[PDB]
């Protein structure tokens, strides 16, 4: 088992923004990510506006302060440290995607649900069906569901 938080409750907070989006969306897409995942779990999210936080959610392009420097436009799209102190569960952005609340550019909120996965320490998953999977794919937002093997998964961590 690798790093896991050690309570239930889990505050995150937004550094900062990306201007390819309104402020409002971001903020949805964030705080609908996190939703996703509370919704098969004991785990709950509180959204901080100022102050110390588990999860911090930052956007930022090429080397930007964790030895993990993205890559321009396309390639890697973000990442995020598994459970921890300090840096430990923050999810990076690349600013140089085009985020959005649709198909267009790269989808933020399945991007934050990708990203938030790892936040809590899961890692890949086989299954094409995956949210867990390696590489994002647009699916309809409204239609989109977990994985049964997302679920196992997560659960296997939290209960
Ligand atoms: C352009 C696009 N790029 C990508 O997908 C790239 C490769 N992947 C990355 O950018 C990953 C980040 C990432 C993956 C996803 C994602 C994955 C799957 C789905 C999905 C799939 C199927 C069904 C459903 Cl319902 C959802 C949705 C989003 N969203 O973000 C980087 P990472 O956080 O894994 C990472 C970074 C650094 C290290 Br070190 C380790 C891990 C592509 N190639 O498709
Ligand atoms: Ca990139
Ligand atoms: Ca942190
Ligand atoms: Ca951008
Ligand atoms: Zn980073
Ligand atoms: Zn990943």
């Amino acid at each position: 088992m690798g790093p896991v938080w050690r309570k239930h409750y889990i505050t995150y907070r937004i550094n900062n923004y990306t201007p390819d989006m309104n402020r409002e969306d971001v903020d949805y897409a964030i705080r609908k990510a996190f939703q996703v995942w509370s919704n098969v779990t004991p785990l709950k999210f509180s959204k901080i506006n100022t102050g110390m936080a588990d999860i911090l959610v930052v956007f930022a392009r090429g080397a930007h302060g964790d030895d993990h420097a993205f890559d321009g436009k396309g390639g890697i799209l973000a990442h995020a440290f598994g459970p921890g102190s300090g840096i430990g569960g923050d999810a990076h952005f690349d600013e140089d995607e085009f985020w959005t609340t649709h198909s267009g550019g790269t989808n933020l909120f399945l991007t934050a649900v990708h990203e938030i996965g790892h936040s809590l320490g899961l890692g890949h998953s086989s299954d094409p069906k995956a949210v867990m999977f390696p590489t994002y794919k647009y699916v309809d937002i409204n239609t989109f569901r977990l994985s049964a093997d997302d679920i196992r998964g997560i659960q296997s961590l939290y209960g």
